[PDB]
């Protein structure tokens, strides 16, 4: 009605900006305190590879191309690191976050040794686009509630013309247990339901080709879903 507020309007960039700069560059300050001394980090990392394995036979190159990815809201490198380095061929990073794109600079050492990142754009994402055809994954994990609806569906678009022949878009992202985003004024993002995750996709011209739910966190978190997305044919 004309006098409810949506979750997303209260989001604004300035204030997560503000908030993420001060946080630890550390796996334990962008996980929350949730670092290697709990099994968040190594449940993270087997349940996203596992999902890339059951996608498998869903993400083989097309028309001669490798597996570049990126790795988008990647705080100080932390899933290219740990995880997308094993599936990709180069990992290109897009993080907003000063602080944490040179830690990132030291996290991804021996992945720069081999070449192995392309470019780290220091950028939101709503500000960011894809050169057109590049990416065979674009992985965002832990993000997109930090853009509103519109912008995220808008996000999604372009992402889009970023990928290769049959490449995929994973968004692994908390759920609420309930058909009502919640808004969290820590870091000014919102998080969204299933339902409203599928509403955007949909919006976005992408169809849901696996959707699973990450395994083995503390039962204090939120649920977490790994979304893969291809975009629907013309
Ligand atoms: N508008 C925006 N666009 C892209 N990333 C953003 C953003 N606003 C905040 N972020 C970033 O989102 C990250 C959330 S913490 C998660 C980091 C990483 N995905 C991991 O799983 O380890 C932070 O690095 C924060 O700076």
């Amino acid at each position: 009605h004309h006098m409810d507020v949506p979750a997303d309007s209260h989001i604004k960039y300035e204030d997560a900006i503000d908030y993420w700069t001060d946080v630890d560059a550390t796996v334990d300050g962008v996980l929350g305190g949730y670092g290697e001394g709990t099994v968040v980090p190594t449940m993270d990392v087997l349940g996203s590879n596992n999902f890339l394995r059951k996608l498998k036979s869903r993400m083989l190159p097309q028309e001669n191309n490798v597996k570049y990815a990126v790795d988008i809201g990647a705080g100080i490198g932390r899933v290219s690191k740990t995880m997308l380095h094993k599936h990709a061929a180069k990992i290109d990073l897009v993080e907003p976050v000063k602080p944490f794109i040179e830690q990132m600079h030291v996290e991804l050492a021996e992945l720069k040794d081999k070449g192995q990142i392309g470019q780290i754009y220091e950028v939101g994402m709503q500000d960011w686009t894809p050169d057109a055809g590049k990416y065979w994954l674009i992985w965002c994990q832990w993000c997109v509630g930090h853009l509103p609806d519109a912008e995220l569906v808008a996000f999604l678009k372009r992402c889009i013309v970023g990928l290769q022949p049959n490449g995929t878009i994973v968004v692994k992202e908390n759920n609420t247990p309930t058909d009502t985003d919640d808004f969290d004024e820590t870091d000014s993002s919102v998080t969204r339901s299933d339902a409203k995750f599928r509403q955007i996709f949909e919006e976005a011209g992408l169809k849901l080709i696996a959707s699973e739910r990450q395994r083995g966190l503390p039962r204090e978190l939120y649920p977490v879903r790994m979304y893969a997305l291809k975009p629907m044919p013309n």
